[PDB]
């Protein structure tokens, strides 16, 4: 997260670290036994660790726990990022608390203007390259479709939307991917794709989950 702030400990409870040895990518808890991430995330041996705040040091409110299986979306793209979500089941059910919770999922999609909470363990620089221990959280809003569009022409399709700022100097960033995107209180984007961080008029690319409950709640009821 570029341009953001220090989000405070636990204050995030669904956020995720996935960790193949160091950390790679963020991700929702959604219940106690499923992770939403990105597919272009996606990889064998994966450990989802809640409860995080500083992901280098044991703080006490930590939960470990291998995956047993990922779910990547069946018509992911990885060349178009187009369905950009995956499941990821967790081989023992967390322990809920008020430092390791599940986020909602939408009943409707969000709204252009509405802000969202952004977070992640990203860098923190749109040149250059300093990543955070702690956890990072941006406030941004939905753009409209077009100001989308105008951005990124030729790439954003109906399983996307874009949020930040058109100016720049505030946005997701390398480390942020698979991470959650809240609006008002509900997961309604993913950390996706866009061309650098924080750039003038590039803001960035989200997954629009509110698409994907149906395939979610289907594929947890037989998975
Ligand atoms: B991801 C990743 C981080 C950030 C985006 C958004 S870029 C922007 N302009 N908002 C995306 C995707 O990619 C790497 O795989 C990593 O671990 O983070
Ligand atoms: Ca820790």
């Amino acid at each position: 997260i570029v341009g953001g702030y220090t989000c405070g400990a636990n204050t995030v409870p669904y956020q995720v670290s996935l960790n193949s040895g160091y950390h790679f990518c963020g991700g929702s808890l959604i219940n106690s036994q499923w992770v939403v991430s990105a597919a272009h995330c996606y990889k064998s041996g994966i450990q989802v660790r809640l409860g995080e705040d500083n992901i280098n040091v044991v703080e006490g409110n930590e939960q470990f726990i291998s995956a047993s299986k990922s779910i990547v979306h069946p018509s992911y793209n990885s060349n178009t990022l187009n369905n950009d979500i995956m499941l990821i089941k967790l081989k023992s059910a967390a322990s809920l608390n008020s430092r390791v919770a599940s986020i909602s999922l939408p009943t409707s999609c969000a709204s252009a203007g509405t802000q969202c909470l952004i977070s992640g363990w990203g860098n923190t620089k749109s040149s250059g390259t300093s990543y955070p221990d702690v956890l990072k959280c941006l406030k941004a809003p939905i753009l409209s479709d077009s100001s989308c569009k105008s951005a990124y022409p030729g790439q954003i399709t109906s399983n996307m939307f874009c949020a930040g700022y058109l100016e720049g100097g505030k946005d997701s960033c390398q480390g942020d991917s698979g991470g959650p995107v809240v609006c008002s209180g509900k997961l309604q984007g993913i950390v996706s794709w866009g061309s650098g961080c924080a750039q003038k008029n590039k803001p960035g690319v989200y997954t629009k989950v509110c698409n994907y409950v149906s395939w979610i709640k289907q594929t947890i009821a037989s998975n």
